[PDB]
Protein backbone atom coordinates (compact mmCIF):
# COMPACT_ATOMS: atom_id res chain seq x y z
CA UNK A 1 0.00 0.00 0.00
CA UNK A 2 2.77 2.49 1.08
CA UNK A 3 5.83 0.14 1.30
CA UNK A 4 8.12 0.58 -1.76
CA UNK A 5 9.73 -2.75 -2.80
CA UNK A 6 10.83 -1.80 -6.38
CA UNK A 7 13.29 0.89 -5.14
CA UNK A 8 16.36 0.05 -2.97
CA UNK A 9 16.48 2.42 0.09
CA UNK A 10 20.36 2.50 0.10
CA UNK A 11 20.09 4.50 -3.22
CA UNK A 12 18.15 7.36 -1.45
CA UNK A 13 19.21 6.99 2.25
CA UNK A 14 22.50 6.85 4.24
CA UNK A 15 22.80 5.78 7.94
CA UNK A 16 24.78 8.36 10.02
CA UNK A 17 24.54 6.70 13.48
CA UNK A 18 22.36 5.23 16.26
CA UNK A 19 19.82 7.44 18.09
CA UNK A 20 18.23 5.01 20.57
CA UNK A 21 18.50 1.39 21.80
CA UNK A 22 16.36 -1.02 23.86
CA UNK A 23 12.69 -2.12 24.28
CA UNK A 24 10.94 -2.34 20.78
CA UNK A 25 14.34 -2.07 18.99
CA UNK A 26 17.16 0.09 17.58
CA UNK A 27 16.47 3.56 16.04
CA UNK A 28 19.03 4.85 13.50
CA UNK A 29 19.97 8.40 12.39
CA UNK A 30 19.73 8.76 8.61
CA UNK A 31 20.33 11.44 5.93
CA UNK A 32 18.92 11.82 2.39
CA UNK A 33 21.56 11.16 -0.34
CA UNK A 34 19.80 13.69 -2.67
CA UNK A 35 18.08 16.45 -0.55
CA UNK A 36 20.29 15.98 2.55
CA UNK A 37 17.12 15.85 4.77
CA UNK A 38 17.39 14.07 8.15
CA UNK A 39 15.29 11.13 9.27
CA UNK A 40 15.02 8.96 12.38
CA UNK A 41 14.90 5.40 11.02
CA UNK A 42 14.15 1.77 11.89
CA UNK A 43 15.71 -1.06 9.80
CA UNK A 44 13.69 -3.97 11.29
CA UNK A 45 14.67 -7.54 10.25
CA UNK A 46 11.38 -9.34 9.33
CA UNK A 47 11.47 -12.34 11.76
CA UNK A 48 7.81 -13.60 11.62
CA UNK A 49 4.99 -12.86 9.11
CA UNK A 50 2.85 -11.54 12.06
CA UNK A 51 5.59 -9.03 13.17
CA UNK A 52 5.90 -7.78 9.52
CA UNK A 53 2.04 -7.54 9.11
CA UNK A 54 1.93 -5.49 12.39
CA UNK A 55 4.53 -2.91 11.14
CA UNK A 56 2.61 -2.57 7.78
CA UNK A 57 -0.53 -1.36 9.72
CA UNK A 58 1.78 1.09 11.60
CA UNK A 59 3.08 2.41 8.18
CA UNK A 60 -0.53 2.71 6.89
CA UNK A 61 -1.46 4.70 10.09
CA UNK A 62 1.68 6.87 9.71
CA UNK A 63 0.87 7.49 5.99
CA UNK A 64 -2.72 8.73 6.61
CA UNK A 65 -1.71 10.74 9.73
CA UNK A 66 -0.39 13.69 7.75
CA UNK A 67 -0.80 16.47 10.34
CA UNK A 68 1.46 19.31 11.67
CA UNK A 69 1.56 17.74 15.22
CA UNK A 70 2.14 14.05 14.28
CA UNK A 71 5.54 12.53 13.25
CA UNK A 72 5.99 12.75 9.42
CA UNK A 73 6.53 9.59 7.35
CA UNK A 74 9.43 10.30 4.87
CA UNK A 75 9.09 6.79 3.34
CA UNK A 76 8.70 3.03 3.92
CA UNK A 77 10.86 0.42 2.12
CA UNK A 78 11.41 -3.39 1.90
CA UNK A 79 14.62 -4.84 0.31
CA UNK A 80 16.75 -8.00 1.04
CA UNK A 81 14.52 -8.94 4.05
CA UNK A 82 15.06 -5.62 5.90
CA UNK A 83 12.08 -3.22 6.39
CA UNK A 84 13.05 0.49 6.36
CA UNK A 85 10.77 3.09 8.04
CA UNK A 86 11.90 6.71 7.56
CA UNK A 87 10.37 9.39 9.83
CA UNK A 88 11.20 13.17 9.95
CA UNK A 89 14.02 13.59 12.52
CA UNK A 90 12.71 15.46 15.58
CA UNK A 91 15.80 17.37 16.86
CA UNK A 92 14.55 18.16 20.40
CA UNK A 93 13.73 14.48 21.04
CA UNK A 94 11.16 13.34 23.66
CA UNK A 95 9.63 15.62 26.36
CA UNK A 96 10.38 13.07 29.15
CA UNK A 97 14.11 13.16 28.15
CA UNK A 98 14.04 16.99 28.18
CA UNK A 99 12.61 16.93 31.76
CA UNK A 100 15.39 14.45 32.68
CA UNK A 101 18.14 16.60 30.96
CA UNK A 102 16.88 19.80 32.65
CA UNK A 103 16.14 17.93 35.98
CA UNK A 104 12.73 19.66 36.19
CA UNK A 105 9.11 19.54 35.11
CA UNK A 106 7.57 21.71 32.43
CA UNK A 107 6.19 25.14 33.49
CA UNK A 108 2.37 25.68 33.13
CA UNK A 109 2.76 27.92 29.95
CA UNK A 110 4.87 25.07 28.42
CA UNK A 111 2.23 22.41 29.39
CA UNK A 112 -0.52 24.63 27.78
CA UNK A 113 1.31 24.61 24.36
CA UNK A 114 1.83 20.75 24.58
CA UNK A 115 -1.82 20.32 25.61
CA UNK A 116 -3.17 22.65 22.86
CA UNK A 117 -1.03 20.98 20.17
CA UNK A 118 -1.89 17.38 21.43
CA UNK A 119 -5.63 18.29 21.51
CA UNK A 120 -5.25 19.43 17.83
CA UNK A 121 -3.54 16.12 16.83
CA UNK A 122 -6.10 13.98 18.80
CA UNK A 123 -9.02 15.87 17.17
CA UNK A 124 -7.53 14.97 13.73
CA UNK A 125 -7.00 11.33 14.98
CA UNK A 126 -10.69 11.07 16.06
CA UNK A 127 -11.78 12.44 12.62
CA UNK A 128 -9.79 9.60 10.94
CA UNK A 129 -11.11 7.10 13.67
CA UNK A 130 -7.50 6.29 14.84
CA UNK A 131 -6.96 5.64 18.59
CA UNK A 132 -3.34 6.20 19.72
CA UNK A 133 -3.71 4.11 22.96
CA UNK A 134 -0.11 5.03 24.10
CA UNK A 135 0.02 8.75 25.04
CA UNK A 136 2.88 9.72 27.43
CA UNK A 137 5.67 12.33 27.54
CA UNK A 138 7.96 9.66 25.97
CA UNK A 139 5.83 9.71 22.81
CA UNK A 140 5.72 13.54 22.46
CA UNK A 141 8.78 14.67 20.41
CA UNK A 142 10.17 18.21 19.87
CA UNK A 143 11.26 20.23 16.81
CA UNK A 144 13.54 23.33 17.13
CA UNK A 145 10.55 25.59 16.33
CA UNK A 146 8.69 24.74 19.55
CA UNK A 147 6.19 22.27 18.03
CA UNK A 148 5.38 18.74 19.23
CA UNK A 149 5.21 15.60 17.04
CA UNK A 150 3.04 12.77 18.39
CA UNK A 151 5.04 9.51 17.89
CA UNK A 152 4.94 5.69 18.13
CA UNK A 153 1.65 4.43 16.62
CA UNK A 154 2.67 0.82 17.60
CA UNK A 155 0.02 0.09 20.26
CA UNK A 156 -2.47 1.79 17.79
CA UNK A 157 -1.38 -0.62 14.96
CA UNK A 158 -1.70 -3.71 17.23
CA UNK A 159 -5.14 -2.73 18.70
CA UNK A 160 -6.34 -2.02 15.06
CA UNK A 161 -4.65 -5.18 13.52
CA UNK A 162 -6.20 -7.48 16.20
CA UNK A 163 -9.55 -5.63 15.52
CA UNK A 164 -9.33 -6.20 11.69
CA UNK A 165 -25.70 -12.34 20.75
CA UNK A 166 -28.64 -12.81 23.25
CA UNK A 167 -26.53 -14.90 25.75
CA UNK A 168 -23.64 -12.38 25.98
CA UNK A 169 -22.58 -11.32 29.54
CA UNK A 170 -22.99 -7.51 30.22
CA UNK A 171 -19.23 -7.13 31.03
CA UNK A 172 -18.48 -8.73 27.59
CA UNK A 173 -21.10 -6.40 26.00
CA UNK A 174 -19.31 -3.46 27.75
CA UNK A 175 -15.80 -4.49 26.50
CA UNK A 176 -17.32 -4.75 22.93
CA UNK A 177 -18.44 -1.05 23.43
CA UNK A 178 -14.94 0.10 24.69
CA UNK A 179 -13.71 -1.48 21.38
CA UNK A 180 -16.31 0.69 19.51
CA UNK A 181 -17.50 4.34 19.14
CA UNK A 182 -18.17 6.68 21.11
CA UNK A 183 -16.02 5.23 23.97
CA UNK A 184 -12.88 3.70 22.26
CA UNK A 185 -11.43 7.17 21.40
CA UNK A 186 -12.17 8.63 24.91
CA UNK A 187 -9.19 6.51 26.31
CA UNK A 188 -6.56 8.90 24.72
CA UNK A 189 -8.27 11.83 26.54
CA UNK A 190 -7.63 10.22 30.01
CA UNK A 191 -4.03 9.41 28.84
CA UNK A 192 -3.61 13.07 27.80
CA UNK A 193 -4.55 14.15 31.36
CA UNK A 194 -2.04 11.68 32.89
CA UNK A 195 0.64 13.04 30.42
CA UNK A 196 -0.13 16.59 31.70
CA UNK A 197 0.42 15.51 35.35
CA UNK A 198 3.61 13.67 34.23
CA UNK A 199 4.92 16.89 32.57
CA UNK A 200 4.10 19.00 35.67
CA UNK A 201 5.64 16.53 38.18
CA UNK A 202 8.23 14.62 35.91
CA UNK A 203 6.62 11.31 36.99
CA UNK A 204 3.11 9.94 36.30
CA UNK A 205 0.59 9.27 39.14
CA UNK A 206 1.25 6.07 41.26
CA UNK A 207 5.00 5.99 40.17
CA UNK A 208 5.87 5.11 43.86
CA UNK A 209 4.28 1.62 43.36
CA UNK A 210 5.57 -1.43 41.35
CA UNK A 211 3.82 -1.81 37.91
CA UNK A 212 1.76 -4.84 39.16
CA UNK A 213 -0.20 -2.64 41.66
CA UNK A 214 -0.78 0.22 39.12
CA UNK A 215 -3.62 -1.54 37.14
CA UNK A 216 -5.63 -2.16 40.40
CA UNK A 217 -4.74 1.37 41.66
CA UNK A 218 -6.16 3.00 38.42
CA UNK A 219 -9.28 0.78 38.80
CA UNK A 220 -9.98 1.52 42.55
CA UNK A 221 -8.42 4.99 43.14
CA UNK A 222 -10.25 8.32 42.67
CA UNK A 223 -9.11 10.45 39.62
CA UNK A 224 -5.51 11.75 40.09
CA UNK A 225 -4.98 15.42 41.08
CA UNK A 226 -1.91 17.73 41.12
CA UNK A 227 0.24 17.34 44.29
CA UNK A 228 0.43 21.12 45.06
CA UNK A 229 -2.78 22.92 43.83
CA UNK A 230 -1.33 26.29 44.99
CA UNK A 231 1.58 25.91 42.44
CA UNK A 232 -0.92 25.72 39.49
CA UNK A 233 -3.89 27.79 38.12
CA UNK A 234 -7.64 27.09 38.68
CA UNK A 235 -7.86 26.56 34.84
CA UNK A 236 -5.23 23.72 34.93
CA UNK A 237 -6.94 22.14 38.04
CA UNK A 238 -10.37 22.39 36.29
CA UNK A 239 -8.94 20.96 33.00
CA UNK A 240 -7.73 17.77 34.71
CA UNK A 241 -11.00 17.63 36.79
CA UNK A 242 -13.12 17.28 33.58
CA UNK A 243 -10.59 15.39 31.35
CA UNK A 244 -9.87 12.77 34.06
CA UNK A 245 -13.49 11.62 34.29
CA UNK A 246 -13.57 7.89 35.17
CA UNK A 247 -16.83 7.60 33.16
CA UNK A 248 -15.91 7.65 29.40
CA UNK A 249 -19.49 8.69 28.42
CA UNK A 250 -19.33 12.02 30.36
CA UNK A 251 -15.55 12.55 29.65
CA UNK A 252 -15.19 15.21 26.85
CA UNK A 253 -13.71 14.78 23.34
CA UNK A 254 -10.54 16.61 22.16
CA UNK A 255 -12.87 19.05 20.25
CA UNK A 256 -14.75 20.01 23.48
CA UNK A 257 -11.45 20.40 25.39
CA UNK A 258 -10.11 22.87 22.72
CA UNK A 259 -12.84 25.27 24.04
CA UNK A 260 -11.48 25.07 27.69
CA UNK A 261 -9.82 28.31 29.09
CA UNK A 262 -6.54 26.38 29.74
CA UNK A 263 -5.92 26.06 25.94
CA UNK A 264 -8.43 28.31 24.05
CA UNK A 265 -6.27 31.54 24.41
CA UNK A 266 -2.89 29.88 23.41
CA UNK A 267 -1.75 31.65 20.19
CA UNK A 268 2.06 31.13 20.62
CA UNK A 269 4.55 28.17 20.97
CA UNK A 270 7.23 30.59 22.36
CA UNK A 271 7.22 28.74 25.73
CA UNK A 272 8.28 25.48 23.95
CA UNK A 273 10.86 27.17 21.69
CA UNK A 274 12.31 28.54 25.01
CA UNK A 275 12.22 24.99 26.44
CA UNK A 276 14.16 23.52 23.43
CA UNK A 277 16.74 26.38 23.68
CA UNK A 278 17.27 25.69 27.43
CA UNK A 279 17.72 21.92 26.83
CA UNK A 280 20.33 22.50 24.01
CA UNK A 281 22.31 24.86 26.30
CA UNK A 282 22.09 22.34 29.17
CA UNK A 283 23.84 19.67 26.96
CA UNK A 284 27.01 21.91 26.73
CA UNK A 285 27.26 22.03 30.57
CA UNK B 1 0.05 -31.44 18.67
CA UNK B 2 -3.14 -33.59 18.16
CA UNK B 3 -3.58 -33.38 14.33
CA UNK B 4 -2.41 -36.63 12.64
CA UNK B 5 -0.79 -35.95 9.23
CA UNK B 6 1.07 -39.30 8.74
CA UNK B 7 -2.20 -41.33 8.62
CA UNK B 8 -4.84 -40.84 5.85
CA UNK B 9 -8.34 -40.45 7.45
CA UNK B 10 -10.08 -42.28 4.50
CA UNK B 11 -8.31 -45.50 5.76
CA UNK B 12 -10.15 -45.29 9.18
CA UNK B 13 -13.31 -43.21 8.37
CA UNK B 14 -16.22 -43.37 5.85
CA UNK B 15 -18.73 -40.50 5.19
CA UNK B 16 -22.39 -41.72 5.42
CA UNK B 17 -24.19 -38.38 4.78
CA UNK B 18 -24.71 -34.71 5.71
CA UNK B 19 -26.04 -33.78 9.19
CA UNK B 20 -26.14 -29.96 9.05
CA UNK B 21 -25.55 -27.05 6.63
CA UNK B 22 -25.10 -23.26 6.90
CA UNK B 23 -23.31 -20.62 9.07
CA UNK B 24 -19.74 -21.89 10.07
CA UNK B 25 -19.97 -24.74 7.50
CA UNK B 26 -21.11 -28.28 6.58
CA UNK B 27 -21.19 -31.10 9.20
CA UNK B 28 -20.95 -34.69 7.88
CA UNK B 29 -22.13 -38.04 9.32
CA UNK B 30 -19.26 -40.54 9.49
CA UNK B 31 -18.68 -44.18 10.53
CA UNK B 32 -15.50 -46.01 11.64
CA UNK B 33 -14.24 -48.53 9.01
CA UNK B 34 -12.83 -50.77 11.82
CA UNK B 35 -14.98 -50.38 15.02
CA UNK B 36 -18.13 -49.14 13.22
CA UNK B 37 -18.40 -46.21 15.72
CA UNK B 38 -20.32 -43.09 14.62
CA UNK B 39 -18.91 -39.57 14.45
CA UNK B 40 -20.21 -36.13 13.49
CA UNK B 41 -17.47 -34.70 11.26
CA UNK B 42 -16.15 -31.54 9.60
CA UNK B 43 -13.93 -31.80 6.48
CA UNK B 44 -12.85 -28.11 6.30
CA UNK B 45 -10.84 -26.98 3.22
CA UNK B 46 -7.87 -24.92 4.57
CA UNK B 47 -8.41 -21.56 2.77
CA UNK B 48 -6.13 -19.17 4.79
CA UNK B 49 -3.28 -19.93 7.28
CA UNK B 50 -5.24 -17.92 9.96
CA UNK B 51 -8.44 -20.05 9.49
CA UNK B 52 -6.33 -23.27 9.81
CA UNK B 53 -4.44 -21.91 12.92
CA UNK B 54 -7.86 -21.08 14.51
CA UNK B 55 -9.21 -24.67 14.04
CA UNK B 56 -5.93 -26.13 15.52
CA UNK B 57 -6.61 -24.22 18.84
CA UNK B 58 -10.20 -25.62 18.72
CA UNK B 59 -8.73 -29.21 18.33
CA UNK B 60 -6.29 -28.55 21.23
CA UNK B 61 -9.27 -27.36 23.41
CA UNK B 62 -11.34 -30.39 22.33
CA UNK B 63 -8.40 -32.75 23.11
CA UNK B 64 -7.88 -31.50 26.70
CA UNK B 65 -11.65 -31.25 27.39
CA UNK B 66 -12.05 -34.95 28.10
CA UNK B 67 -15.15 -34.87 30.33
CA UNK B 68 -18.47 -36.85 30.46
CA UNK B 69 -20.54 -33.67 29.62
CA UNK B 70 -18.37 -32.22 26.78
CA UNK B 71 -18.37 -33.47 23.13
CA UNK B 72 -15.70 -36.23 22.68
CA UNK B 73 -12.89 -35.81 20.13
CA UNK B 74 -12.57 -39.15 18.18
CA UNK B 75 -9.62 -37.75 16.13
CA UNK B 76 -8.18 -34.85 14.10
CA UNK B 77 -6.53 -35.35 10.67
CA UNK B 78 -4.87 -33.35 7.83
CA UNK B 79 -4.38 -34.91 4.33
CA UNK B 80 -4.43 -33.45 0.74
CA UNK B 81 -5.35 -29.94 2.06
CA UNK B 82 -8.54 -31.11 3.85
CA UNK B 83 -8.71 -30.94 7.70
CA UNK B 84 -10.81 -33.72 9.29
CA UNK B 85 -12.30 -33.24 12.80
CA UNK B 86 -14.08 -36.33 14.18
CA UNK B 87 -16.40 -35.88 17.20
CA UNK B 88 -18.59 -38.55 18.94
CA UNK B 89 -22.00 -38.48 17.20
CA UNK B 90 -24.65 -37.13 19.59
CA UNK B 91 -27.87 -38.93 18.48
CA UNK B 92 -30.42 -36.62 20.17
CA UNK B 93 -28.87 -33.53 18.53
CA UNK B 94 -29.25 -29.99 19.97
CA UNK B 95 -31.71 -29.02 22.76
CA UNK B 96 -33.03 -26.00 20.75
CA UNK B 97 -33.93 -28.40 17.86
CA UNK B 98 -35.68 -30.74 20.33
CA UNK B 99 -37.79 -27.80 21.63
CA UNK B 100 -38.58 -26.94 17.97
CA UNK B 101 -39.45 -30.63 17.09
CA UNK B 102 -41.67 -30.99 20.19
CA UNK B 103 -43.06 -27.39 19.80
CA UNK B 104 -42.53 -26.76 23.54
CA UNK B 105 -40.05 -25.72 26.20
CA UNK B 106 -38.30 -28.06 28.58
CA UNK B 107 -40.08 -28.91 31.88
CA UNK B 108 -38.38 -27.72 35.16
CA UNK B 109 -37.11 -31.31 36.06
CA UNK B 110 -35.56 -31.45 32.53
CA UNK B 111 -33.93 -27.97 32.96
CA UNK B 112 -32.50 -29.11 36.39
CA UNK B 113 -30.65 -32.09 34.74
CA UNK B 114 -29.27 -29.78 31.91
CA UNK B 115 -28.27 -27.19 34.53
CA UNK B 116 -26.63 -29.76 36.87
CA UNK B 117 -24.71 -31.39 33.99
CA UNK B 118 -23.66 -27.95 32.46
CA UNK B 119 -22.50 -26.76 35.94
CA UNK B 120 -20.35 -29.96 36.13
CA UNK B 121 -18.81 -29.30 32.65
CA UNK B 122 -18.23 -25.55 33.40
CA UNK B 123 -16.56 -26.42 36.75
CA UNK B 124 -14.14 -28.71 34.81
CA UNK B 125 -13.67 -25.88 32.18
CA UNK B 126 -12.76 -23.35 34.94
CA UNK B 127 -10.26 -25.88 36.43
CA UNK B 128 -8.52 -26.07 33.00
CA UNK B 129 -8.91 -22.18 32.62
CA UNK B 130 -11.02 -22.59 29.39
CA UNK B 131 -13.86 -20.06 28.80
CA UNK B 132 -16.59 -21.36 26.43
CA UNK B 133 -17.97 -17.84 25.60
CA UNK B 134 -20.85 -19.34 23.47
CA UNK B 135 -23.34 -21.14 25.78
CA UNK B 136 -26.88 -21.55 24.33
CA UNK B 137 -29.38 -24.40 23.82
CA UNK B 138 -27.95 -24.76 20.27
CA UNK B 139 -24.59 -25.81 21.75
CA UNK B 140 -26.03 -28.38 24.22
CA UNK B 141 -26.30 -31.78 22.43
CA UNK B 142 -28.11 -34.97 23.56
CA UNK B 143 -27.16 -38.67 23.79
CA UNK B 144 -29.82 -41.46 24.00
CA UNK B 145 -28.92 -42.01 27.69
CA UNK B 146 -30.21 -38.59 28.80
CA UNK B 147 -26.81 -36.86 29.08
CA UNK B 148 -25.76 -33.52 27.56
CA UNK B 149 -22.56 -32.85 25.57
CA UNK B 150 -21.36 -29.24 25.54
CA UNK B 151 -20.35 -28.43 21.91
CA UNK B 152 -18.75 -25.84 19.60
CA UNK B 153 -15.56 -24.49 21.25
CA UNK B 154 -15.11 -22.08 18.25
CA UNK B 155 -15.67 -18.73 20.01
CA UNK B 156 -13.45 -20.22 22.85
CA UNK B 157 -10.63 -20.98 20.30
CA UNK B 158 -10.83 -17.47 18.75
CA UNK B 159 -10.91 -15.58 22.12
CA UNK B 160 -7.90 -17.78 23.26
CA UNK B 161 -6.00 -17.54 19.86
CA UNK B 162 -6.33 -13.70 19.78
CA UNK B 163 -5.19 -13.75 23.50
CA UNK B 164 -2.07 -15.91 22.72
CA UNK B 165 0.91 1.15 32.10
CA UNK B 166 0.47 4.37 34.23
CA UNK B 167 -1.42 6.29 31.45
CA UNK B 168 -4.02 3.53 30.81
CA UNK B 169 -7.73 4.63 30.89
CA UNK B 170 -9.82 2.86 33.65
CA UNK B 171 -12.27 1.41 31.04
CA UNK B 172 -9.20 -0.11 29.23
CA UNK B 173 -7.89 -1.36 32.63
CA UNK B 174 -11.37 -2.92 33.20
CA UNK B 175 -11.47 -4.68 29.75
CA UNK B 176 -7.92 -6.07 30.54
CA UNK B 177 -9.52 -7.56 33.77
CA UNK B 178 -12.56 -9.09 31.87
CA UNK B 179 -9.80 -10.75 29.71
CA UNK B 180 -8.21 -12.10 32.97
CA UNK B 181 -9.08 -14.07 36.17
CA UNK B 182 -11.39 -13.99 38.29
CA UNK B 183 -13.88 -12.26 35.89
CA UNK B 184 -13.23 -13.82 32.39
CA UNK B 185 -14.79 -17.20 33.40
CA UNK B 186 -17.84 -15.56 35.13
CA UNK B 187 -19.26 -14.72 31.57
CA UNK B 188 -20.28 -18.42 30.94
CA UNK B 189 -22.28 -18.33 34.23
CA UNK B 190 -24.51 -15.42 32.94
CA UNK B 191 -24.80 -17.30 29.57
CA UNK B 192 -25.87 -20.44 31.49
CA UNK B 193 -28.70 -18.44 33.12
CA UNK B 194 -29.85 -17.08 29.72
CA UNK B 195 -29.74 -20.72 28.35
CA UNK B 196 -32.01 -21.79 31.27
CA UNK B 197 -34.59 -19.06 30.39
CA UNK B 198 -34.27 -20.07 26.69
CA UNK B 199 -35.03 -23.74 27.60
CA UNK B 200 -38.04 -22.73 29.77
CA UNK B 201 -39.52 -20.31 27.18
CA UNK B 202 -38.03 -21.72 23.82
CA UNK B 203 -36.64 -18.23 23.05
CA UNK B 204 -33.94 -16.21 24.85
CA UNK B 205 -34.74 -12.84 26.57
CA UNK B 206 -35.19 -9.80 24.17
CA UNK B 207 -35.95 -12.15 21.16
CA UNK B 208 -38.79 -9.67 20.16
CA UNK B 209 -36.11 -7.07 19.16
CA UNK B 210 -33.72 -7.02 16.11
CA UNK B 211 -30.11 -8.15 17.00
CA UNK B 212 -28.79 -4.52 16.76
CA UNK B 213 -30.88 -3.42 19.83
CA UNK B 214 -29.96 -6.55 21.92
CA UNK B 215 -26.39 -5.40 22.88
CA UNK B 216 -27.74 -2.03 24.25
CA UNK B 217 -30.72 -3.86 25.87
CA UNK B 218 -28.35 -6.27 27.79
CA UNK B 219 -26.25 -3.21 28.83
CA UNK B 220 -29.19 -0.98 30.07
CA UNK B 221 -31.92 -3.51 31.10
CA UNK B 222 -32.28 -5.05 34.58
CA UNK B 223 -31.39 -8.83 34.84
CA UNK B 224 -33.94 -11.00 32.91
CA UNK B 225 -36.61 -12.92 34.87
CA UNK B 226 -39.05 -15.74 33.96
CA UNK B 227 -42.26 -14.48 32.26
CA UNK B 228 -44.67 -16.46 34.54
CA UNK B 229 -43.14 -16.88 38.08
CA UNK B 230 -46.22 -18.93 39.16
CA UNK B 231 -45.34 -21.63 36.51
CA UNK B 232 -41.87 -22.23 38.13
CA UNK B 233 -40.47 -23.03 41.64
CA UNK B 234 -38.94 -20.52 44.14
CA UNK B 235 -35.62 -22.50 43.73
CA UNK B 236 -35.55 -21.87 39.91
CA UNK B 237 -36.48 -18.14 40.44
CA UNK B 238 -33.74 -17.83 43.13
CA UNK B 239 -31.16 -19.66 40.91
CA UNK B 240 -31.56 -17.14 38.08
CA UNK B 241 -31.67 -14.25 40.66
CA UNK B 242 -28.10 -15.07 41.87
CA UNK B 243 -26.62 -16.46 38.57
CA UNK B 244 -27.83 -13.44 36.54
CA UNK B 245 -25.89 -10.91 38.63
CA UNK B 246 -24.83 -7.99 36.39
CA UNK B 247 -21.71 -7.58 38.61
CA UNK B 248 -19.23 -10.41 37.68
CA UNK B 249 -17.38 -10.03 41.04
CA UNK B 250 -20.48 -10.97 43.15
CA UNK B 251 -21.83 -13.48 40.51
CA UNK B 252 -21.04 -17.07 41.73
CA UNK B 253 -18.77 -19.70 40.09
CA UNK B 254 -20.09 -23.04 38.72
CA UNK B 255 -18.71 -24.70 41.93
CA UNK B 256 -20.82 -22.41 44.20
CA UNK B 257 -23.92 -22.96 42.02
CA UNK B 258 -23.58 -26.81 42.37
CA UNK B 259 -24.51 -26.22 46.07
CA UNK B 260 -27.83 -24.42 45.13
CA UNK B 261 -31.12 -26.33 45.98
CA UNK B 262 -32.18 -26.21 42.27
CA UNK B 263 -29.37 -28.70 41.34
CA UNK B 264 -27.84 -30.15 44.59
CA UNK B 265 -30.54 -32.94 44.97
CA UNK B 266 -30.48 -34.07 41.25
CA UNK B 267 -29.31 -37.73 41.28
CA UNK B 268 -31.07 -38.88 38.03
CA UNK B 269 -31.08 -37.94 34.26
CA UNK B 270 -34.44 -39.81 33.80
CA UNK B 271 -36.19 -36.53 32.85
CA UNK B 272 -33.78 -36.10 29.87
CA UNK B 273 -33.93 -39.76 28.79
CA UNK B 274 -37.76 -39.19 28.75
CA UNK B 275 -37.20 -36.02 26.67
CA UNK B 276 -35.05 -37.89 24.05
CA UNK B 277 -37.68 -40.70 23.87
CA UNK B 278 -40.50 -38.15 23.26
CA UNK B 279 -38.50 -36.37 20.50
CA UNK B 280 -37.73 -39.71 18.67
CA UNK B 281 -41.45 -40.65 18.78
CA UNK B 282 -42.42 -37.17 17.54
CA UNK B 283 -40.25 -37.69 14.36
CA UNK B 284 -42.49 -40.69 13.31
CA UNK B 285 -45.63 -38.45 13.43
C1 LIG C 1 15.74 9.35 20.65
O1 LIG C 1 16.04 9.25 19.25
C2 LIG C 1 15.22 9.87 18.35
C3 LIG C 1 14.08 9.20 17.87
C4 LIG C 1 13.20 9.84 17.00
C5 LIG C 1 12.07 9.15 16.51
N1 LIG C 1 11.87 7.87 16.94
C6 LIG C 1 11.40 6.83 16.20
C7 LIG C 1 10.46 6.01 16.84
C8 LIG C 1 9.90 4.94 16.15
CL1 LIG C 1 8.74 3.87 16.99
C9 LIG C 1 10.20 4.72 14.81
O2 LIG C 1 9.67 3.64 14.16
C10 LIG C 1 8.36 3.65 13.59
C11 LIG C 1 11.11 5.53 14.17
CL2 LIG C 1 11.47 5.16 12.45
C12 LIG C 1 11.75 6.57 14.86
C13 LIG C 1 11.20 9.84 15.63
C14 LIG C 1 10.07 9.34 15.25
N2 LIG C 1 9.05 8.89 14.96
C15 LIG C 1 11.50 11.15 15.23
N3 LIG C 1 12.60 11.77 15.69
C16 LIG C 1 13.44 11.16 16.56
C17 LIG C 1 14.57 11.86 17.00
C18 LIG C 1 15.46 11.28 17.91
O3 LIG C 1 16.59 11.95 18.31
C19 LIG C 1 16.56 13.29 18.81
C20 LIG C 1 17.14 13.31 20.21
C21 LIG C 1 18.39 14.19 20.25
N4 LIG C 1 18.89 14.16 21.62
C22 LIG C 1 19.96 13.21 21.93
C23 LIG C 1 20.33 13.39 23.40
N5 LIG C 1 20.52 14.82 23.61
C24 LIG C 1 21.81 15.28 24.11
C25 LIG C 1 19.47 15.81 23.33
C26 LIG C 1 18.32 15.09 22.61
C1 LIG D 1 -27.10 -31.49 13.71
O1 LIG D 1 -26.10 -32.45 13.32
C2 LIG D 1 -25.33 -33.03 14.30
C3 LIG D 1 -24.16 -32.39 14.72
C4 LIG D 1 -23.38 -32.93 15.75
C5 LIG D 1 -22.20 -32.29 16.17
N1 LIG D 1 -21.86 -31.13 15.53
C6 LIG D 1 -20.60 -30.72 15.19
C7 LIG D 1 -20.31 -29.38 15.44
C8 LIG D 1 -19.04 -28.89 15.16
CL1 LIG D 1 -18.69 -27.16 15.43
C9 LIG D 1 -18.04 -29.73 14.70
O2 LIG D 1 -16.80 -29.23 14.39
C10 LIG D 1 -15.79 -28.99 15.38
C11 LIG D 1 -18.31 -31.06 14.47
CL2 LIG D 1 -16.97 -32.08 13.85
C12 LIG D 1 -19.60 -31.57 14.68
C13 LIG D 1 -21.45 -32.88 17.21
C14 LIG D 1 -20.44 -32.30 17.75
N2 LIG D 1 -19.56 -31.73 18.24
C15 LIG D 1 -21.88 -34.09 17.78
N3 LIG D 1 -23.00 -34.70 17.35
C16 LIG D 1 -23.76 -34.15 16.37
C17 LIG D 1 -24.91 -34.83 15.96
C18 LIG D 1 -25.74 -34.30 14.97
O3 LIG D 1 -26.86 -34.99 14.54
C19 LIG D 1 -27.84 -35.49 15.44
C20 LIG D 1 -29.19 -34.89 15.10
C21 LIG D 1 -30.16 -35.98 14.69
N4 LIG D 1 -31.43 -35.34 14.38
C22 LIG D 1 -31.71 -35.04 12.97
C23 LIG D 1 -33.09 -34.39 12.89
N5 LIG D 1 -33.99 -35.25 13.66
C24 LIG D 1 -35.15 -35.81 12.98
C25 LIG D 1 -33.76 -35.55 15.07
C26 LIG D 1 -32.37 -35.03 15.46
Amino acid sequence: EHVRRDLDPNEVWEIVGELGDGAFGKVYKAKNKETGALAAAKVIETKSEEELEDYIVEIEILATCDHPYIVKLLGAYYHDGKLWIMIEFCPGGAVDAIMLELDRGLTEPQIQVVCRQMLEALNFLHSKRIIHRDLKAGNVLMTLEGDIRLADFGVSAKNLKTLQPYWMAPEVVMCETMKDTPYDYKADIWSLGITLIEMAQIEPPHHELNPMRVLLKIAKSDPPTLLTPSKWSVEFRDFLKIALDKNPETRPSAAQLLEHPFVSSITSNKALRELVAEAKAEVME
